[PDB]
């Protein structure tokens, strides 16, 4: 699936990179539609992690 | 679900750009929307505690 899968896929991405693995690969964010901006801007709060 | 899904790539976003305080919606709901919003919002919290 498009989307179902996707979206649990990144929801389990934010919590690997939460509990501090800042090195995480998020996927999907080729994306062109509300997937990949979203994995885009997951891909950017990462990097915003990376702060320390 | 594409809207929920605009709304949270908004709300990672402005996190992002350091908004650590913006709130993060649909975490209330049963779906994989509901578990990605809590997921974001632990994101959220993360950025603080670091």
């Amino acid at each position: 699936s498009t989307i179902t899968r996707p979206i649990i896929e990144l929801s389990n991405t934010c919590d690997k990179i939460a509990e501090g693995n800042l090195e995480a690969e998020v996927p999907h964010q080729n994306r062109a539609d509300e997937i990949g901006i979203l994995a885009k801007s997951i891909e950017r709060l990462r990097r915003s992690l990376k702060v320390a």
